[PDB]
C-alpha cells in the first residue's frame, strides 16, 4: 500500500551518482571527517564508495556507525556485507533517509522536500510506535529543517 512515497534509503543513492564522479571524491572526501551525532553522513560515505566501487571502506564507515543500525544494514544492503547482522530493518531506517538527505540538501543534490517527506516516514513509524525517540524525531526533523511535522499548530511552547 503505497499511499505516497517521496524519497528512499536507495534513493538518496541515485542522487548520490547522479551527482558526479568526482563529486563522489568529493563529498567522499568531506565524509572523511563525520560529525559528532551525524548519522546521515557517516552513511553516505559508505553510499559513496559503492559510486567508486571501493565498499572496503563503506564497511568500515558503516561499522563507524554502530549507534546508527541503518548503516549496519547499509553494510549488506549495498556493502553486500555477510549479512553478519540480522534480517530486520533498523528503528531509523527512514530516519537515517531522512538524516542522510539532511545533508544532501547542503550540497543541492535534492531538496528539502525530500528531507521533510523522509522525516514523515521516520515521524509516524515512531509515533505509530510511539518509541521513545518519536517526541524527540519531532524535535529533531524541526531542528533540522524548522517545520512543524510533529503535527503541532505551529504555537507551541
Amino acid at each position: 500500500h503505497m499511499a505516497c512515497t517521496g524519497p528512499s534509503l536507495p534513493s538518496a543513492f541515485d542522487i548520490l551518482g547522479a551527482a558526479g564522479q568526482d563529486k563522489l571524491l568529493y563529498l567522499k572526501h568531506k565524509l572523511k571527517t563525520p560529525r559528532p551525532g551525524c548519522q546521515g553522513q557517516d552513511l553516505l560515505h559508505a553510499m559513496v564508495l559503492l559510486k567508486l566501487g571501493q565498499e572496503t571502506e563503506a564497511r568500515i564507515s558503516l561499522e563507524a556507525l554502530k549507534a546508527d543500525a541503518v548503516a549496519r544494514l547499509v553494510a549488506r544492503q549495498w556493502a553486500g556485507v555477510d549479512s553478519t547482522e540480522d534480517p530486520e530493518e533498523p528503528p531509523d531506517v527512514s530516519w537515517a533517509v531522512a538524516r542522510l538527505y539532511h545533508l544532501l540538501a547542503e550540497e543541492k543534490l535534492c531538496p528539502a522536500s525530500l528531507r521533510d517527506v523522509a522525516y514523515q516516514e521516520a515521524v509516524r513509524t515512531l509515533s505509530s510506535r510511539d518509541d521513545h525517540r518519536l517526541g524527540e524525531l519531532q524535535d529533531e526533523a524541526r531542528n533540522r529543517c524548522g517545520w512543524d511535522i510533529a503535527g503541532d499548530p505551529g504555537s507551541i511552547r
